[PDB]
């Protein structure tokens, strides 16, 4: 179907909701009837994982500049639920709040963990928010 053997993709671990860089190694039937089998780029040793089509995307690397961020946008961004001031994983999220002074910028989003959602997370890496194609 939509993504091809050997295509570089992002794949979402449906347990934890985070997206990781991966490669399609095999495509089988069960687009909603397609199963992607992927390997994560720096972990050949961890084998192949089966993904539903909704948990695979082309690698979208279009940054949305600070000024263009808007409340209500569903975007891809970096968050760490266990240490919220630190670098974490990549998640889908809906921008919920945006605040700026001359010296400070704050961004809040409702982060999707697949299982639950996490409203108004404070997002630290406001200059690495990415667009979702869709
Ligand atoms: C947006 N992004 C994503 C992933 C990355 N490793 C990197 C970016 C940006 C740099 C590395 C995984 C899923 C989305
Ligand atoms: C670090 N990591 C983690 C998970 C992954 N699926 C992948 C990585 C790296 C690529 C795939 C689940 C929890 C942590």
């Amino acid at each position: 179907g939509l993504y091809k053997v050997n295509e570089y993709v992002d794949a979402r671990d449906t347990n934890m909701g985070a997206w990781f860089e991966a490669q399609v190694v095999r495509v089988t039937r069960k687009e909603e009837d397609v199963i992607y089998h992927v390997k994560y780029d720096d972990y050949p040793e961890n084998g192949v994982v089966q993904m539903n089509s909704r948990d695979v995307r082309a690698r979208a690397r279009t940054i949305i500049k600070w000024q263009d961020l808007e409340v209500g946008q569903v975007v891809m961004l970096n968050y760490n639920p266990d240490n919220p001031k630190e670098r974490g994983f990549w998640y889908d999220a809906e921008i919920s709040r945006k605040r700026e002074t001359r010296t400070a910028r704050e961004l809040y989003a409702n982060v999707v963990l697949g299982d639950d959602s996490l409203n108004d997370c404070r997002i630290i890496f406001v200059d690495e928010v990415f667009k979702i194609e869709r």
